[PDB]
């Protein structure tokens, strides 16, 4: 478990590497794969439809289960379900979406949870569908991580641009 392979050491506990989350999962076997979530758990598009659509729709079925007893997440707030043939673990995390002016310093709160966990194999929290600068969304997770965190970005040309930013920024 946790065999993670081919990352650039950003800091001594933030790792990137250019991948798909689902295949970095079905290849690293970690304890804990997060989902970048909304607070009712509807796995639409993005991570959140990729991790789904890997678990043949079982975790959607499982966030309704969720939801009907729990009711919605709070937005930085997570949960912690199954990782089904992913991974051990999903931690379902809710970035703020701040297309809909939702307040952006919840991007420290929902990267806090990842502190509840040794290690994590994680995307940039809100860089998508919810419309952080997913520059702004790396910064926020190497000042507020503190367990080994192995991010996966999918794009190669915005690897290329995190990598170049967070270098000429780290000064
Ligand atoms: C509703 C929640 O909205 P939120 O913005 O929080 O999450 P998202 O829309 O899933 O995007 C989060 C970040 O992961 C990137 N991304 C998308 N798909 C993958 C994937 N298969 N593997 C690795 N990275 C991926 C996406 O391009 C963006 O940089």
């Amino acid at each position: 478990v946790n065999s993670f392979s081919g990352y650039l050491k950003l800091t001594d506990n933030v790792y990137i590497k250019n991948a798909d989350i689902v295949e970095e999962a079905k290849k690293v076997k970690p304890t804990v794969v997060v989902n970048a979530a909304n607070v009712y758990l509807k796995h639409g598009g993005g991570v959140a439809g990729a991790l789904n659509k890997a678990t043949n729709n079982a975790m959607q079925v499982e966030s309704d289960d969720y939801i009907a007893t729990n009711g919605p997440l709070k937005v930085g707030g997570s949960c912690v379900l199954s990782g089904h043939n992913l991974a051990k673990h999903c931690l379902h995390v809710v970035g703020p979406n701040v297309n809909k002016g939702e307040d952006i310093q919840l991007l420290k709160s929902a990267y806090e949870n990842f502190n509840q966990h040794e290690v994590l194999l994680a995307p940039l929290l809100s860089a998508g569908i919810f419309g952080a600068d997913p520059i702004h969304s790396l910064r926020v997770c190497v000042d507020t991580v503190r367990t080994n965190v192995y991010l996966a970005v999918f794009d190669k040309n915005l690897y290329d641009k995190l990598v170049s930013s967070f270098l000429e920024m780290k000064s």
